[PDB]
């Protein structure tokens, strides 16, 4: 007896499949292994075949991994644009009067193992 299946799995796209799979219908009462993309962080979760022919409902779990935010430079700040995920880029200002010194706006990416800025925060000096 097994009436009744869990229908192909909804694409995630940020999570590749990691468990024996060879079809289509899945049988209910059964968590399917998914882990995330480099690019993000929240541990391999895993979507249960409920009854209804449904996947259990995942919550916040995958979530594009994200730098931390880098220390307001003396006499100046960096305002994220959106935010700080690994592809949104902060600018960086100064209060009027100083100018920056290193760069001028430095994005967030990852390597592979660890997200970080592809460069570090410039500084701010009274402009000659």
């Amino acid at each position: 007896e097994a009436e009744a299946h869990c229908q192909a799995p909804d694409h995630f796209l940020f999570a590749k499949l990691k468990t024996q799979t060879t079809a289509s219908d899945f049988p209910i009462g059964t968590s399917l292994k998914y882990e995330c993309r480099p690019e993000y962080y929240g541990r391999p979760f895993s979507i249960t075949c409920l009854d209804n022919l449904v996947w259990s409902s995942p919550k916040d779990v995958c979530k594009r991994k994200s730098c931390k935010t880098p220390p307001d430079p003396v006499n100046g700040m960096v305002h994220v644009i959106t935010d700080i995920q690994v592809g949104s880029r902060i600018t960086y200002s100064c209060t009027t009067g100083h100018r920056l010194i290193g760069h001028s706006s430095a994005e967030c990416i990852l390597s592979g193992n660890t997200a970080h800025w592809s460069t570090k925060p410039p500084i701010c000096q009274r402009i000659p």
